[PDB]
């Protein structure tokens, strides 16, 4: 039993809800919140900009130190950093950004990072401003993640479109 509420169950381990991931994280304070990161951990817009804003820029400060020490992530890769006031940990995961010409096949590799954590609150990787088809992202999520994932979808028409189209 966990404290996630109001989710539709899609499979044994995947759940979905129309929700603002910032507000969800503040309420649940999950062990792991997933950020839709880029390789530079520059949290400017989309989910990343919103999560960072909610931390009063502490996420960005921590991230800049991480990059200065370690260099950029790989597309498809991840790192674990602090969750600040939102969660115990933030798993920064880099899905391919279609608006940069990155290979959509890397989306499966990106979701594989979730399997290192028993339970996660997450967005759909590569959706929104990363330019991928969210129906595809949900399919890859369901077919790749084996741990318990609670997906927060910001857009209602999409949330409704994702549910009604889910196979
Ligand atoms: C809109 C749209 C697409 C998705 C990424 O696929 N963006 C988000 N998903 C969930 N919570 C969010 N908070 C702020 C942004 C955001
Ligand atoms: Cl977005």
């Amino acid at each position: 039993v966990n404290s996630f509420s109001g989710y539709l169950k899609l499979t044994d381990n995947v759940y979905i809800k129309n929700a603002d991931i910032v507000e969800e994280a503040k309420k649940v304070k999950p062990t792991v919140v997933v950020n839709a990161a880029n390789v530079y951990l520059k949290h400017g817009g989309g989910v990343a900009g919103a999560l960072n804003k909610a931390t009063n820029n502490a996420m960005q400060v921590e991230s800049d130190d991480y990059i200065a020490t370690n260099g950029p992530l790989k597309v498809g890769g991840s790192c674990v950093l602090s969750g600040h006031n939102l969660a115990k940990h933030c798993l920064h995961v880099v899905g391919p950004n279609v608006n940069k010409g990155e290979d959509i096949q890397l989306l499966k590799s990106a979701y594989e990072n979730f399997n290192q954590h028993e339970v996660l609150l997450a967005p759909l990787l590569s959706a929104g401003i990363f330019g991928a088809d969210p129906i595809h992202s949900l399919r890859v999520c369901v077919d790749t993640v084996r741990t318990n994932v609670y997906l927060a979808v910001f857009d209602k028409n999409l949330y409704d479109k994702l549910v009604s189209s889910f196979l």
